[PDB]
């Protein structure tokens, strides 16, 4: 088992070219250089991959020798190997392979991880549904920390694939796949599926993205009744309601989260938790953006209702709460387009209404003045002082506000503003 003879068997099966299968000796002896030293299976981890097309005869021997390699105590020894095994991927090895290269995801070398992912994304292009099948049983059987790897692996790596390799029935697999696994998924996980799948081009429709919704809908669990009290429950509605939000459309609708929020979440605050963003804005910036979203609600007026007294409480009778009522005033502006009966039908709760916004609209001014005034002959650099940024931020608000008040005056839901934490 030496260097001179595996280069000398090496030459042997390079030089005949056609006769390559007339060799099946020289090729036992490229496979024999497992046994050897470190430089010995050096070579053997390039020359068994390079000839193993040439001996079928001898297929079992050489990919059980490779994988040896492939473990060896030597991180540069399982690298050579590694880097080579897409070349056994061919007849039926590639769903055996497929499965060695998604354990292999777990190494803690940054090298020897590189060159994985490479060999995964390889035999991907030879075959993969085979590849994906490889993946998909670590994920659902495999170990914790392969499950993890394997996962990242789809999240990170699938959209480095060309158009070409990603057909429909590989998209249909990932998604019934996907739908497998989601059955007892992790929140993190659950994130993690759900940029796969919108990255689908054939979930990017609006059926597919209606598609999509509903797997949200599923995993948020929305005929559970809400607990204000454990994080259990908090944290988990708002990192799921947050996956739904960048899918919905005019053609793809929020209604049933909306529905939820009202009835079973505002009520409920504010219950809070540390720890320090602060949790009823980000209920109440979640319920804003869905709220443009909204189709045909069957408990509409009742809905409506929960969400009007809501409001009532952040503006009062004659140090006002800003940014809740931005959203909770959206929201009412977007659900009375619908309505518009509603407010005309009901009170004399409606001139308790008036009061309180001709009170804000007075609040309002003051602190729209106090702004523009803090912020004026300031130089574009000293904008960005995170405390310039919260002042400019707070002039869409208040103006955002003031432009809906303005609506609601026969009452107009014409107006249409853009979320002061949102882009145009």
């Amino acid at each position: 088992p030496t260097v001179e003879e595996l280069y000398r068997n090496y030459g042997i099966l390079a030089d005949a070219t056609e006769q390559v299968g007339q060799h099946k000796d020289a090729y036992q002896v490229i496979l024999d250089g497992v046994k050897g030293g470190t430089k010995e299976k050096r070579l053997a981890a390039q020359f068994i991959p390079k000839f193993f097309k040439h001996f079928p005869e001898l297929a079992d021997s050489a990919i059980n020798a490779q994988l040896d390699l492939c473990e060896d105590e030597d991180v540069s020894i399982r690298r050579q190997a590694i880097k080579e095994l897409p070349q056994f991927a061919t007849g039926e090895n590639l769903p055996r392979v497929a499965d060695i290269l998604t354990q292999l995801l777990q190494t803690d070398d940054s090298a020897e991880f590189n060159l994985v992912n490479n060999a995964l994304l390889s035999i991907f292009k030879m075959d993969a549904k085979g590849t994906l099948g490889g993946l998909f049983s670590q994920i659902l059987q495999g170990e914790d920390i392969v499950r993890e790897r394997a996962i990242k692996f789809l999240s990170t790596k699938l959209k480095t694939l060309p158009d070409e390799v990603l057909t429909k029935e590989v998209e249909e697999l990932i998604l019934t796949e996907s739908k497998k696994v989601l059955e007892d998924v992790t929140g993190e996980e659950f994130v993690l599926f759900m940029k796969i799948l919108s990255g689908l081009k054939s979930l990017q429709t609006v059926s597919g993205r209606q598609q999509l919704v509903e797997l949200v809908a599923e995993q948020a669990d929305l005929e559970q009744t809400f607990n204000p009290s454990d994080p259990d429950c908090v944290d988990r509605l708002l990192q799921c309601t947050r996956q739904a939000v960048p899918l919905f459309s005019q053609n793809v609708h929020s209604t049933r989260f909306v529905t939820y929020f009202c009835e079973q979440v505002l009520p409920n605050l504010g219950t809070l938790t540390t720890p320090g963003l602060d949790i009823q804005l980000e209920v109440l910036k979640l319920l804003a953006e869905m709220s443009s979203f909204c189709g045909d609600m069957e408990k509409l007026e009742t809905n409506l209702r929960k969400l009007f007294d809501k409001l009532l409480e952040y503006m009062p009778l004659p140090k006002l709460q800003f940014s809740y009522v931005e959203c909770l005033l959206y929201s009412f502006h977007q659900l009375g387009r619908k309505l518009p009966d509603f407010l005309t039908a009901k009170a004399e709760k409606l001139k308790d209404f008036k009061i309180r916004l001709q009170y804000f609209a007075r609040g309002l001014q003051v602190y729209i003045r106090q702004l523009r005034l803090a912020l004026q002959g300031k130089t574009g650099e000293a904008l960005k002082t995170e405390e310039n940024k919260i002042k400019v931020v707070a002039l869409k608000i208040t103006n955002n506000i003031n432009v809906l008040i303005k609506d609601l005056f026969p009452p107009s839901y014409k107006s249409t503003v853009t979320l002061s934490w949102k882009p145009v």
